């Protein structure tokens, strides 16, 4: 009965309480416990629906404190946007704490550990999408390197799957998925965004046709998202 | 722009990004900052449905590790059997330092600042509220104890309920559906659950056929908690 096992455990019955930050620091401690090996499929996901949903409710809540602030500086009334960016700030300050968080895994352990094509992509595709969500909300030079980051772990992230994953592999998929939706809402660039989702597409529907849930949804979401770029 | 003028804002700004720890904050301020005074029905229900999201999330928690404990010490795992109630009494402790609080705050400032029927029977029911979740996990004499509080509480709301507000009012109702359940889930008596829940539900009705969305959600749930005991 061993801790790692131990934690492991813990972390899924606080997904199943939907105790997210403490499902975080369970595979936390999972994670700074190897030291040689990888972390396992399951708990490579345990890890990331953790991240995941921590940073989804804050992702959440600015948004939509964003658009009361939003609503309301247009409507004049300003001792509400005081208040309002005074929320915001809030939830800004968690969102940063919890990239920083899991940032900091990556560099550390996650991605020196990661053996494998699989392993590699989706670290580096993780580390994408978490300087990706600060740059939803900054805005100064603080965006700009949060943009460079986000563009520099993604085509890494890419150059490995384009090479040594199957085009329908979800984590290739997912990656397009974000990489393009990266251009599209922080590079707003829709242009670049439906080449890339366009070709991720097509090469898994090339590979679906000749050689044969995650990818079908994945790849639907790249359609919707493809279709409604072309407004 | 007051303090509790700004408490309130944010509150409900807290509500929009549903951080209801926070929500909870300030209207625990706006509560501890008046002194003679009440509550507004806006800010009494602000600081209800606080709490309510706070303990109930603890709650959902709670009863899905219960189930988890149950399914395992049947099945003999005992190594997960621990783990389970080991995470359950973290569940626990933030159950009491939730319903701990609030009930402060109830004999403290909301139940002697109560100057109207609707306003005391309001703060007795929620008093009754949280020592009913309180005897919910507990087991023991602190079990006693909790279900004999929930009773004195409801039975003194019941008290001024029944002769200063009509039996249509949502609150009145909502007491008889939380002192039914209490019956029924605590004290294991489906006896006196159906006896008190069919009297509020005739009552209201009576009133409804002579004189005249509240009142009717809480009444079909009478009616679904009435026939779903009569088994
Ligand atoms: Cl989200
Ligand atoms: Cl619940």
């Amino acid at each position: 009965p061993t801790a790692r096992e131990e934690n492991v455990y813990m972390a899924k019955l606080a997904e199943q309480a939907e105790r997210y930050e403490e499902m975080v620091e369970f595979m936390e401690k999972v994670s700074n416990s190897l030291g040689s090996e990888e972390l396992t499929v399951e708990e490579r996901n345990l890890l990331s629906v953790a991240y995941k949903n921590v940073i989804g409710a804050r992702r959440a809540s600015w948004r939509i404190i964003s658009s009361i602030e939003q609503k309301e500086e247009s409507r004049g009334n300003e001792e509400h946007v005081n208040s309002i960016r005074e929320y915001r700030s809030k939830i800004e300050n968690e969102l940063s704490k919890i990239c920083d968080g899991i940032l900091k895994l990556l560099d550390a352990k996650l991605i020196p550990s990661a053996a494998s094509g699989d392993s590699k992509v989706f670290y580096l595709k993780m580390k994408g999408d978490y300087h990706r969500y600060l740059a939803e909300f900054k805005t100064g030079a603080e965006r700009k390197e949060a943009a460079e980051s986000t563009l520099t772990a993604y085509k890494a992230a890419q150059d490995i799957a384009t090479t040594e994953l199957a085009p329908t592999h979800p984590i290739r998929l997912g990656l397009a998925l974000n990489f393009s939706v990266f251009y599209y809402e922080i590079l707003n660039s829709p242009d670049r965004a439906c080449n890339l989702a366009k070709q991720a597409f097509d090469e898994a529907i090339a590979e679906l046709d000749t050689l044969g849930k995650d990818s079908t949804l994945i790849m639907q979401l790249l359609r919707d998202n493809l279709t409604l770029w072309t407004s």
